[PDB]
Formats: C-alpha cells, structure tokens, sequence
C-alpha cells in the first residue's frame, strides 16, 4: 500500500515504462507484481505475433529492479541480466513478478518470472544491481 | 556483401517492433552483422540522466545476434537465452549493435554481440543461444 | 522426498569421479527438488589469504544440483548447455550444500535452479542452468 | 614486457591448491590478455561412458582466464561477482587451454570473455564474468 504507491511513483517516471503501460499490482514484502499493456508495436514474429524477446526482458530487468527499489527506497542501475525464454508469448498482457535473492551492502541480485494471461510462465531471469 | 545486407534488411523489417526502433543494418558479410537504431523519447529509462533503457540495449543484443545466426542460416532464429552487461549509461543518440557467431552447432547457435554509442563508445555487451530449427 | 528419487539421484551421483572426489551425496530427493552435499577438503581453496573455496566448485555445484533436479523427473542426468552462476559471499572452509528445482520442463528443454549454502544455512551463491533433454 | 606479466601471472596461478591440483600454468600474457593450460586427471570426469571433462572444470576455466587477464591490469587477482558459461562440445580426455581478454575496465568493475579449447584447438566452451576491482 505504501509500498505499492512508492512503485508506482517509479514505473510512472519511465517513459519507456509509460509507453509500456506500465502498472504495479503487487507490492510488499514478497516482492513486487508488475503489469504491461500489449500494443502491436511489441510484435518481433509477424507470422506468429510473437513479443519481441527485448520486451520479455525489460520485464525481467524491471521487475528486479522494483523489487529491490522496494528494500532501497529508489530505482537502482542494472549490471547485467539473464534471461530464459521459455514459451512463446503471443499477444496479450503480461505480468512480471520480481524478488529479491540477495540484498548486500552495495549490491543486490533479483529474480523474476514473466507471465501470461494464462499464468503460463513465458521467461524467467535474474539480475544484478548496484545499491546507490 | 550487397546479398547478405540485402536478406538482413528484409529480416529486419519483418518487425514491427524493429520499425518502431528505425533499426537498420549498416553492414552484413562474413565478419557478422551490424545493426543501427533512431532514438526517440519513448526509450528514456531515468527522466534525470536520460538513460536509454536497459531493456533496448537487450534487445540490440538479441537482434545483431539473432541477424547475425540468420546471415549464416538465411532464416530469423529463435533465442534461447541470453545475457547483457551493462558498462556505461547510454545516453540520448542512436545506437550500434555488431553480432558475430562464436559457435555454429547443427541445432544451436550463438553469439555474442557489442553496443555501441555515437562516438563509439562501449555501452553494453552479451550473448545468446539461439535454436536453428 | 522419494525413496526411490533419493536412490535414483544417489546412483547417478556416485558415477562421476569428480562429484567422489568433491564427496558429493545426496541429502534429500523428491518431487520438489534436490539437496546434495559435498566434503571440503584443502584442495578447494582459491585464495590461501582467506582460505576461501574457489568459485569452479561452487559453479560444480549449481550446475549439479540443477542437472540431478532434472534427472529426477527424466530418469537420466542430462547434459548442461548454459549456465550463470552468481556469487554473494565468500565461501570459507567448511562443507557446502546445494539445493536444485527444475523451473521449466519442456519436451526438449529444462531449466533448473540453484542456492549453495553453507553449513549455517547463508547463501554463498545461486544460479540457473538450461539442460538438454534428449 | 610478455615477461614481467607472464612470471606475474605465473605467481597468481601457482597461489591457489585448486589451481596447482588442475596442474594450471601460464602459456601467454600480454597486453592482448592471457593463455591458461591445465593438466588432465582421471578426477575430472563427469560421464564414464563418454569420460568427458565436467562442466565445472570448463567453467573454472572461463572464471581463471577472466580473473587473470583482469589480474595482468590491476596488478592483483580479483574477485568474481558473476559468470556465465556456454557448453559447446565434449571435452574428451586431454588437455585444455583457456584464453582470456578484459572487455571492460571500469573504475571499480571489470568485465571479461573467455575460450576454453581442447588439444586440437577446437572451441569446447566459451563465457565470460564481470569482476570487482578490489576485494
């Protein structure tokens, strides 16, 4: 509640986020549920509809990135990231969900699961942040 | 050569998502695949540094690496995986991605792939494992 | 878990001469997931300052621990194509534990991960790995 | 030159027991990065029936390699924050050589490629690790 107020204050200063539709629709001590609207613009496969695995992994990316925003009190530089593909996601909205692995002094790592409408998993990943 | 920067290019706009980034391929032969994109606002991760965000510089190491495998299969590849560090901020410009094949299996690819900013600077890097199929 | 799991994995464990010569066993097996555990010994050791055990066995581990939690559900260990490990603490000797969890299972692919841990339960490193299931 | 960095990174190398149990040595270093070799042992294998080298053998490579490529720039081994490894093909009994190269050398990070090849100079696996300049 505050917790998911304080993430939307951060999905909500991203443009790239905004063209996104980005939205918070968990957030606490689990970690952090993030929401994206589909647009045709996020196809890569026209034949299949595919999203384009970029988008996959900006969620993966900002999932982790909330989710230790959670812990810092603000949005935190990414390292590196890993992601996993795992289904095609055809279109429709996606949702990613984002927890915190490890939280050191200058350093944090999250993972992230993306998912359907269906609750398929579609992607998972994993990254690493500097606390700042 | 002019073949393969041809097959790239028709790769390359099969995407809407491509389009929206104005992503063209700047050079294709046998040293791989390098592919250019247009800023624009929409890409602005921190509103404060005007960072481009983490997620296109992903993107970018997944397409040279994907267009790069195509270039040696004559198809769009699926990926696998993949992996990107971040070395610099990229702020607002347009971007370079160069994508070279590591390993060229019988079902599996992959490669490794460099971003670059406007004055060449080293912004990103990665790798992915794509599926020939 | 199983019984059977935990005889199935053990079996599989002990026909690498590495994992006997990492003492690697088997301490849980079931439907959720794996645990292994390996002996120390000084040969491990990365930097004498420190004594710390080298990231190549903790990178043995998390790709273990992900390959036997897929050997569970086919039946046969199987075959690493990738793997990322990530290193948060400083594993000083002692013992190490492995927990692995397949995360995505496919026909052809599965993805497990992994948590390495030490004798009081911190997490010294994580990871994932992508197998091969043919 | 190619002299002061290889006794440098031989002194790295032959500081670790995990290192001197692989039989590593240096075989090249330089401004252009490093060259690792280690001795096979029948210890290292993972499948009997196949009597292929482990994954986590190929995959010290790639981390040794990378710390030590980053070592011959700092003056001093460093520690490993995370690595990637890609399995390409069976390391058969033999032996192995690792290539390592800085890609990035920051203020505080360093990043890393690696190659492992086999006797013959095929490429068995490649990958590569960001390290944190300090300790």
């Amino acid at each position: 509640s505050t917790a998911l107020e304080m993430a939307s204050r951060f999905v909500n200063r991203s443009p790239f986020n905004r063209w996104l539709g980005m939205s918070v629709l968990e957030a606490g001590e689990q970690g952090i549920v993030l929401g994206i609207k589909w647009r045709e613009e996020l196809i890569s496969s026209p034949e299949i509809r595919s999203t384009h695995g970029g988008i996959l992994a900006t969620l993966v990316d900002a999932a982790g990135d909330y989710a230790v925003a959670l812990k810092t009190g603000h949005p935190v530089p990414t390292m590196d990231m890993h992601v996993d593909y795992h289904r095609v996601a055809t279109p429709g909205d996606l949702r990613a969900e984002g927890q915190v692995i490890h939280f050191g002094k200058r350093f944090a790592t999250a993972h992230a699961r993306v998912l359907d409408m269906d609750g398929n998993l579609v992607a998972s990943g994993r990254a690493l942040y500097l606390i700042r």
